[PDB]
């Protein structure tokens, strides 16, 4: 039981992941590396380094280094200001240890993709997307179907039925053709808890909304909606001792 | 003169760059490499091939590695359909042998950018963007000013005149930041004669609008180049 | 029917395997890119350029970039120089491409090992070795049996026989131990013919003497032989146009 | 004063230093990742461990993965068994922290090179080789003269008056062709501290004689360091 993480723990955490990424020819800058890109969602989720990272524990704890996020507002007509919150380009390298999580949640407005560069990726979805905001939608290409879980996942202590509603499943693996998931679908992933190396995915998807805006209706705006609370509020800032 | 090129010629060209992609850890499948992969930007540039991809030679010609063409239609609130367009999500690695150019053009929708990989990048633009019609656009952040261009720059003969409006230069090598190009914004680019390896670059942006999502995205074409030689043609490579 | 290979073949060929070199991080500089990296085990094998090194069919053809080859003279007891010729160090990068290979033989002093980096290696060898030389040689940890050939190889026409001998096969994939080629021991490989990269090996070997020498017995020596006969003159110089 | 390494601190150690070394392609099998691959040379370098490996502090402790040590006695003539141990292969990627060092030290047998693979390394060595017993040896190209030592390098406490000797410095960065450390020569080398990466330099070399191919090999230490503190120690870490 901790509320918080040593800043030993966390610098290494970070630089380690930082010099993978740098490895694998990630474009990675200091400003990159703050406060803010080591996650733990939720303060029961610091109990992921009472043992470490190395643990193979269930935890919903991971590393996001955002090398892009443009609003791609200029030169787009005036007329369409309403909707470029659902547009933009984002570019970020995540990396999960393994056995833990990125948490379940989705996007009003973010469609996202996945390249599973390190390692492989066990994608949870619901193939079924929600209603946020307009009631009437677009619809090109629907999330398939994927497949039923495999047996034996082990889910974070205290958090298994925020998982229920994910029942699609996918495990991607380096190599593997771009994994997109559409905005408004449930999702979470994992690395696979016996993988010998972390779990690295780049993710290439529309402007990140996480608390100078490009447009005012931009302002405090949140586009992440986690299924346990718990995720939803820790998300914001990382405690470091 | 060259009017096509040759299948092995082809073969070997989308081979070689799908090996290097592939080596470099971008996610290649069997359906990436096709015969459109390989772009020539006007019958005039299949001249070439006459002395290969290795001659340092001046052309526009180069290899598009497209691992995604995301529209991101789906669940966009139906308000918007007028401006989906502006968006989606591209990501493809591009191959350009020594000396070679991505020829001076401009998108009206498509908002880039670049991540080199391999080699180094040499982008020439103009700092301001056209102004196709006027409808009150956005800004926010502007493009740089950058830098006047280096001496030594050598132009594809016939099409030196194209790159006129594109004054800013700015070289970008291997493990640099992102660099943005905006929407509207003329631009090129090429690999440094000198280089000893083809410059491999990530390019990362809005939807690719090159030969239906969304019924008016049928038959669009946002590509539009100086030169009408490759602005009229580059849809399709001719292989013999 | 060729017996030269044309100068924009041959700088493409070794262009785009320097290339793949840089890529793959092999420390490569402009010297070690020369008329004498791309090899043609004999003037019947420069048919390979007829239709490309893309075609998949069989043929002695390869690219050798070589970063090391140190005597490692210095410092060594002048009473070891008899067998210095056995020692040394030599670090060099090979480059197969689709049902080519590196035809039949064997090495008197060199004793290798190797690194499969891109692609997969397919041996073929013989487990027991030749007497050259002294006939009284130190013994420690033999080849191993190795498996019967897969089914399915190609080999070079007019020397399919050279193969004979090497009887144990042997795939190594990338991520794979380091396989050991002890001196004297008939070898061979080549890139499966269906291979949609180039295979891309490390050699890590002692002393490569392929003709101001660190010994006065090191001038002039040759330390490969070839079983076809063919491919033992040719390996000496490349015929380019 | 820590006397030892925590299971956890030991496996977090090389878990990442094995996934970067896959990362770099370098062929890791489950064997090279064991309780000897980390290495703290001398019972005071444990104090390393008290902040940690991102301390930027000075020490000398790190990693090896070895995947090639071959004696390379088959097929050798009986007549040379008494010099084989000056030959043989050796393959390993050595992985240092920013501001770590491998200790000063000289082999008699072993002949090394290096190839910087992330990072970059700075090598602190004596031009001159040391004279263990005199049997004229042989010479061919003798180690070249280098540098003096740029300022700001920070030494480990207890330990700088080893580096007394290893006057000459090169700097060697990913991509730098390689550099052979001839046998006898006293060296060592680190991370520079502010290195954003830990230094990975692959090591190419002969036998590698440390804790039987040939009788009079059995035993045998070819690491001599100058601080006796790391010289009698180093032969197994302590993990708790
Ligand atoms: O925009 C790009 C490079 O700036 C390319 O994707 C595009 O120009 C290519 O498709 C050529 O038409
Ligand atoms: O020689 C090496 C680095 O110069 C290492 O292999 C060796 O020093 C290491 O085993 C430490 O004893
Ligand atoms: O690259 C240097 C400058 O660019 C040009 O190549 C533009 O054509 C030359 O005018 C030279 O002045
Ligand atoms: O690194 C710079 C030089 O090396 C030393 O650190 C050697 O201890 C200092 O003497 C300084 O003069
Ligand atoms: O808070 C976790 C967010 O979820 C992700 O979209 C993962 O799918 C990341 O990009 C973060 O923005
Ligand atoms: O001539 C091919 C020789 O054979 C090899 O040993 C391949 O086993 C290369 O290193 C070359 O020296
Ligand atoms: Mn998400
Ligand atoms: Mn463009
Ligand atoms: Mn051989
Ligand atoms: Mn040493």
């Amino acid at each position: 039981t901790r509320t918080a993480i040593s800043r030993r723990e966390y610098d290494e955490w970070l630089s380690e992941a930082a010099s993978l990424a740098r490895a694998l020819r990630y474009p990675v800058t200091p400003e990159m590396v703050n406060d803010s890109a080591g996650i733990v969602f939720g303060d029961d989720q610091y109990e992921a380094f009472a043992h470490g990272l190395w643990s193979r524990e269930p935890y919903e704890v991971m590393v996001i280094l955002e090398s892009l996020n443009e609003p791609a507002v200029d030169g787009l007509p005036a007329a369409g200001a309403a909707h470029a919150e659902y547009s933009g380009l984002c570019d970020k390298l995540m990396i999960v240890h393994p056995g833990k999580f990125c948490p379940p949640h989705f996007h009003q407005r973010k469609t996202e993709s996945y390249e599973v560069v390190l390692g492989e990726m066990e994608v949870f979805y619901a193939p079924e997307p929600v209603t946020v905001g307009d009631d009437d939608v677009l619809s090109f290409s629907p999330m398939p179907e994927g497949s039923p879980w495999p047996e034996g996942v082990a889910l974070p202590a205290g958090r298994e039925d925020s998982y229920a509603g994910l029942t699609s499943y996918v495990r991607l693996r380096a190599g593997d053709p771009k994994f997109v998931m559409h905005r408004k679908h449930l999702h979470a992933f994992r690395c696979p808890a016996d993988s010998p190396v972390p779990l690295v995915v780049r993710e290439v998807s529309t402007y990140s909304h996480e608390p100078a805006a490009p447009l005012p209706q931009w302002r405090g705006l949140h586009d992440n909606t986690f299924v346990a609370e718990a995720a939803n509020s820790g998300r914001l800032a990382t405690a470091i001792a």
